[PDB]
């Protein structure tokens, strides 16, 4: 499987960082303070592709930790999941780990492959967790830019 290191920033220029072992938060970050920003390993996995939709998995670079989801109390929920550091990543990743990377005018959206029309979302306010939101439209942020890193 092919991968790619990158950071994500919401359309509001918020950066993502590790809250506890298993949460991500979004905050406005500038300066050498930028160092505390999470670098993903974005893997191109197997799934349904279009010129516009590309299935990926999103792990933390050098951690055996992956964004997935779970129904938690009858709702789709974003979580960080530990995996066997020897089996991952794979081309044929389990569905819970798969997002459709959607290009939409220089911006990206990350839709759950598992829950159609649920997106990786951040909040308008500082220091709130990154979550899975089912609504696009003036409120929560569902769009990101991506920066390559080495």
């Amino acid at each position: 499987v092919r991968s790619l290191n990158a950071t994500l920033r919401d359309s509001q220029q918020k950066s993502l960082v590790m809250s506890g072992p298993y949460e991500l938060k979004a905050l406005h970050l500038q300066g050498q303070d930028m160092e505390q920003q999470v670098v993903f390993s974005m893997s191109f996995v197997q799934g349904e592709e279009s010129n516009d939709k590309i299935p990926v998995a999103l792990g933390l670079k050098e951690k055996n930790l992956y964004l997935s989801c779970v129904l938690k109390d009858d709702k789709p929920t974003l979580q960080l999941e530990s995996v066997d550091p020897k089996n991952y990543p794979k081309k044929k990743m389990e569905k819970r780990f798969v997002f459709n990377k959607i290009e939409i005018n220089n911006k990206l959206e990350f839709e759950s492959a598992q829950f159609p029309n649920w997106y990786i979302s951040t909040s308008q306010a500082e220091n709130m967790p990154v979550f899975l939101g089912g609504t696009k439209g003036g409120q929560d942020i569902t769009d990101f830019t991506m920066q390559f890193v080495s």
